[PDB]
């Protein structure tokens, strides 16, 4: 069974075996988690382009980087976005289990740039749990907001 905990820290300082980038489909560096990942592991972006709802892994800069493309909720219906968000997290879980990754730092996909202006912390976290429950990985969820940290911790605890 996987273990879940939450850190309020820059994900670029994670202590896990792998990190999930909240990526865009073009594999470009822009504001958000992606900027922190590009600064710390700059060569991890080579050929990282992957369609919405998929994930693409690379070993670069002594790190395993998993580029997961959550939906942009400005560009899909709510139901379409919810399916694509579930798919991105399942693509992450498959890469974790198939590559024998023992621990992973995970941001909440589609809760920032891609949130379409809405609070999607619980939507994103519920898809994260459902997908990563298929793995044996130690999962560390990263956020920057003290309120999010407690929400996430509350949600971890309720389980
Ligand atoms: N350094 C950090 N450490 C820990 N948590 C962080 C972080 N930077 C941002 N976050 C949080 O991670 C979540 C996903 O944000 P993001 O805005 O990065 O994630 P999405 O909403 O999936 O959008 C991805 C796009 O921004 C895409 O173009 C990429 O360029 C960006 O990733 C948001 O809740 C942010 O508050």
């Amino acid at each position: 069974a996987p273990s879940y905990r939450v850190r309020r820290a820059d994900i670029s300082g994670h202590g896990e075996e792998a990190v999930v980038n909240a990526a865009n489909a073009k594999g470009t560096v822009s504001d958000g988690v992606c900027r922190a990942v590009a600064k710390k592991w700059p060569s991890s972006f080579k050929g990282a382009a992957t369609p919405v709802g998929t994930a693409k892994m690379i070993r670069a800069d002594g790190m395993t980087v998993i580029h997961a493309v959550g939906p942009n909720f400005s560009t899909v219906t709510e139901a379409e976005g919810d399916r694509e968000l579930a798919a991105a997290y399942r693509a992450v879980a498959s890469i974790i289990s198939t590559n024998n990754i023992k621990s992973v730092a995970v941001p909440l996909l589609s809760t920032g740039t891609f949130s379409g202006g809405k609070d999607r912390v619980m939507q994103s976290l519920n898809h994260l749990f459902t997908a990563l429950d298929a793995t044996d990985a130690d999962v560390v969820i990263y956020c920057r907001d003290k309120n999010w940290e407690k929400k996430i911790q509350e949600a971890i605890d309720r389980r």
